[PDB]
């Protein structure tokens, strides 16, 4: 059928929609931050346009202020006729064509300056058109080398490296149900301060009539001394003991084929040589929680240190449960 | 007459007053820190006229050491007699006016270096001057490419894109009297690790006469595993449940309207893309409290995805409640 | 026989091995990122690696458009001639040869434009092959100023400076088991926010028959308010009071030597000078744990000041402490 209404896909990436947000309007800022924020084949692109237009630019005003000035005419006659009179004092030297002018704008902004085509002092308009070329010439080439500074600057970026199970299990530990999946860690670098949460999402109702569409209620992560952090070394087993107090103490074998049930899981932590903050997050629903099943054991020591068989990493082993929900596995106890 | 003194405006920007601190003075650090953050209609200001005013003093200087010299002179008897004569060995060939220094400063601090204005081993007070200006340009050059870095890595910076309802609401959830509003998001990046803060600024009177004008007095949100963070993707309802503990365990509806309250509602986090730690800031006063109403659901589930309409973002309606103080209805349900 | 499988060896760089990876496609992102990030034994290799070849590049490609337009033979026919009969035909003015080439390349390209080859308005292809060399010239050079920006950037951090002490201790202090370790710093800076966790690896059981290969279980450091956050001025023991939840309850004193244990803590915080997160870890094991010792005291008060003597800071000397497991010791509480 036309599938259900999933809050978070299964790697993240929240599947909602957010419209009649009032119009903000379009920015001159967003063309910046889409010019810093690029991919390499388009900023090395941008770069070259950038010039490649500046110079033409430049050209085409140079080649009028000499058109206007008469430096084409003369460089044209008395360059066949006479060559004294320093072709009547142009505005540059030896700039008598478009090719010339072209080159003199090359020059003037990359700073090479090969002094064949020389700014004389005979006319101010070129003086004008000089400084404004040097000016827009420095703010070009710093505007370039901050935005490859920029790309430099996140070449250690890369995706989330952070790994889920695509199903989650649900089993009998320490003599209790529990909700478990696993985590695992691909990045050489170990996170710290890694932290996990989870969530269950649900159409609440409350006695006085209020109903919340989609009320993330949390829950605890079971652990020794009541915290969040988790030590991510080699992939390990999450776990959550559904007793009298979560939202899933009502919940039965028969009844997790059509079920309100998705369970979010956000994993977050900074990483220990970038620095950059990270969060991985990850959902179930009831199709991908399978009742009565447990994760295999992977590490093993097989000569000297041990090792991490990632072959098998969202295994999963039949093993006998029971099929009523965990209400009455205490309604009914020694059963 | 004036409305009550508040502690935070709804903007969200403190209204205290600090008088009678010890100065401190302004330092020099002050005008560079003021320099490397200027809208760009500012940047680019700055950063022409640093080059222009630079160009313009060494031409002077230039012009001043081509006079001294007797340089200008025997340029222009050069050309009042038939040949120039080598010039007589001047400081600086070619600059016989204030113009020439002009280009020749400009080739000199922008590197062109044409090479028709050449620098000679004549006179060490222009090797002298030439030091000064290419220490003076690197040094103007670098600050000016270091200040374009800074805006190139603040690209993304922005103002604060979370929001908060206009008013607060007071209702009934499962028999108990709680205080709640809304919390939402424009941005698009989750912010890593929110945590939702209340506080309520009042007038304390202790026993022994310590009184305390502006007292901050911190409140617990409602949580069912006891702890602040929020994931936030939809819009929230933050809420408070008011309890013996409660500093609202008095308050009533016709007592709210001539009340000292102030609550103050801070939210701290991390943004996931740009990685700078934020916080917003919100309050709210004894006119905003509208007790007794409740909000409005926004998702909606359609089309098989849910669908948040901000439309309705602080839409509340009203629904019948008691009309009591808190300690009223707990005291006494029914006695 | 071969010394038993550890997790985390003496110096953190936990000795797993992961096998099995499902490995992924090498990116040319890779070497960029392994660009950035180096040595500068190699850094300053590379950067002068890339202005060599360019210029020989380009070089080889200036005296092949001067080999294939009439320009060498053109400047090897005029000293025969005596005559200028290339003067204006030459594609690029006076390069003659391949030295010649050579250094009009580096003038290009480093931009300084001696002007005695110069770039005439003849052949379109070397303006091409200008256009050319400029584009690459800048990218090239915004790249290496970019990685060294990185080096000047991330130069501020440096190795680890956290100093543990080789093996704990098992003493009694205040009438019950501690398992004690001392911590201590060289750093001169402040750790900012410091915390501290302990973990016991071993390999459990369960009721239902779920083996977990190394288990990672937490302990509750012991702190006079329940928290981790530990202030590092002068070092620290770090201790464990063992109580009825403590996996170091039932090992006695006698069968330490071979009992599956270790003992990892994980120390994190916050350096100041550079607000870096950092994270330091080590293990004990049991052949590493000396039961009934106590750590001598390190600091000593001059009259003036007090004076730590990280001479003594392994130092461990032996005193009385009762030869018997945990348990027995409440169990029976005569002894
Ligand atoms: C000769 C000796 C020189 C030695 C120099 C060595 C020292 C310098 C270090 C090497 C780096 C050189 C600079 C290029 C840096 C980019 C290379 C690489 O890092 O980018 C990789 C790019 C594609 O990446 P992406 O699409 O953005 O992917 C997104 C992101 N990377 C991600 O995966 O998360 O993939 C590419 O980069 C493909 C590039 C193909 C085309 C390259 C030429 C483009 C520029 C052309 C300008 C010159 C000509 C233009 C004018 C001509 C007019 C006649
Ligand atoms: C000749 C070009 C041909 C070839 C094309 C080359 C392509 C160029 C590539 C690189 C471009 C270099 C300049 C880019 C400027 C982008 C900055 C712009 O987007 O910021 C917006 C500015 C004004 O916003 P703000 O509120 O004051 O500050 C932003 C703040 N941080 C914020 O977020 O809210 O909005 C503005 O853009 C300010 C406009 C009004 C300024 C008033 C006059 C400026 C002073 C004198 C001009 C100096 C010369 C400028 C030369 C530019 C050409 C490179
Ligand atoms: C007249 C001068 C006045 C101006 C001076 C003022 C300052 C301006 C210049 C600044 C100089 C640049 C700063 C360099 C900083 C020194 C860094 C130093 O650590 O590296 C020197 C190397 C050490 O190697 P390393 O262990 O890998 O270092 C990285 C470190 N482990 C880390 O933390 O990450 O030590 C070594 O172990 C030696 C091994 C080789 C290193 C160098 C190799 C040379 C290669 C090429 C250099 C020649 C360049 C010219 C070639 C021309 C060819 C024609
Ligand atoms: C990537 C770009 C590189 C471009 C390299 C140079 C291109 C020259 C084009 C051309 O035909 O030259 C022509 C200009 O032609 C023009 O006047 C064009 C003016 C606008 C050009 C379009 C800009 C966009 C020739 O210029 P001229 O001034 O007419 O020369 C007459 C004097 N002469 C007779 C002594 C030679
Ligand atoms: C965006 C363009 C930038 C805006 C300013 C630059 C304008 C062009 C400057 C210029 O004309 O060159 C002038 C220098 O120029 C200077 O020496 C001072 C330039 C700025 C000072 C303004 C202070 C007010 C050159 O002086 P001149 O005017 O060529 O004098 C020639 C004498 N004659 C006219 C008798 C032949
Ligand atoms: C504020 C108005 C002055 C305008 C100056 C801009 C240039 C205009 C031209 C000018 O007359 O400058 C004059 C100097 O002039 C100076 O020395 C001014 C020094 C500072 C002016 C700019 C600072 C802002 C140029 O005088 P000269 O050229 O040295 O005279 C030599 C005679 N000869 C030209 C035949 C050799
Ligand atoms: C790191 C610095 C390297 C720079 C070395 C400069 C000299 C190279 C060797 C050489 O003798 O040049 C010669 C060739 O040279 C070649 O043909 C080499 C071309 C390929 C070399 C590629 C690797 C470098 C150039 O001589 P020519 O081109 O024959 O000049 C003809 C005119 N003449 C005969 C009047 C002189
Ligand atoms: C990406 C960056 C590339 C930029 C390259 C710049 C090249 C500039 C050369 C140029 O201006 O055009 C040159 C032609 O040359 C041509 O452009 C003709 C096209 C070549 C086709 C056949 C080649 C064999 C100019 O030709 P001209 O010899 O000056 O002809 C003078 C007559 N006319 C200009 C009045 C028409
Ligand atoms: N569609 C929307 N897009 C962006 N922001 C919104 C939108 N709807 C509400 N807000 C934000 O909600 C806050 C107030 O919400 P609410 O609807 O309660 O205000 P209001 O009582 O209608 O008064 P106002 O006229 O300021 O909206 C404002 O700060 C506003 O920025
Ligand atoms: N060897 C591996 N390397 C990297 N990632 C892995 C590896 N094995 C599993 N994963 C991750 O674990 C998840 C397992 O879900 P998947 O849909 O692959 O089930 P599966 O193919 O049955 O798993 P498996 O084949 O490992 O039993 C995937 O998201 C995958 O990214
Ligand atoms: N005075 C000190 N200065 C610097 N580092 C020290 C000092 N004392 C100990 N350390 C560091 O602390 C670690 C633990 O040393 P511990 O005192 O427990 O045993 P040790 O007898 O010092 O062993 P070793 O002789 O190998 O350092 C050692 O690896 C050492 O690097
Ligand atoms: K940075
Ligand atoms: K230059
Ligand atoms: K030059």
């Amino acid at each position: 059928r036309l599938p259900k209404a999933r809050f978070i896909a299964k790697s993240g990436a929240c599947n909602l929609a957010h419209k009649n947000i009032r119009e903000q309007g379009r920015f001159l800022q967003d063309i910046f931050t889409t010019l810093v924020d690029l991919k390499w084949r388009h900023t090395l692109v941008i770069f070259t346009m950038s010039f490649l237009c500046s110079w033409l630019l430049f050209a085409i005003m140079w080649w009028l202020v000499a058109f206007a000035h008469g430096d084409i005419y003369a460089y044209m006659e008395k360059g066949i006729t006479e060559k004294s009179g320093l072709e009547s004092a142009v505005c540059v030297t030896n700039v008598r064509s478009f090719t010339s002018a072209f080159l003199f704008s090359i020059e003037v902004q990359v700073t090479i300056g090969f002094g064949g085509r020389m700014m004389t002092e005979e006319c101010p308009l070129a003086i004008t058109v000089l400084i404004l070329q040097n000016i827009v010439g420095l703010i070009i080439n710093a505007v370039m080398l901050g935005c490859i500074f920029m790309k430099t600057a996140q070449a250690h970026r890369r995706a989330e490296t952070l790994i889920f199970s695509r199903h989650a299990v649900i089993a009998v530990r320490n003599g209790k149900l529990c909700f478990m999946f696993r985590v695992g860690d691909l990045r050489k670098s170990m996170i710290i301060s890694a932290s996990v949460r989870i969530q269950v999402v649900k159409k609440t109702t409350t006695p006085e009539g209020e109903v919340v569409p989609i009320h993330q209620q949390d829950i605890p992560v079971d652990n020794p001394i009541e915290s969040n952090n988790i030590f991510l070394v080699a992939p390990l087993i999450i776990c959550h003991v559904i007793d009298k107090r979560s939202p899933l103490y009502d919940i039965s074998a028969t009844d997790l084929v059509n079920q309100d049930l998705e369970v979010i899981v956000i994993l977050e932590g900074v990483v220990e040589t970038t620095g950059i903050t990270t969060q991985a997050r990850t959902s179930y629903i009831a199709e991908e929680i399978q009742w009565g099943h447990r994760f295999v054991s992977i590490v093993t020591e097989e000569e000297g240190v041990y090792s991490v068989d990632y072959s098998k990493f969202g295994n999963t082993v039949r093993v006998a449960a029971p099929r009523c929900s965990a209400r009455e596995l205490d309604e009914k106890p020694s059963i």
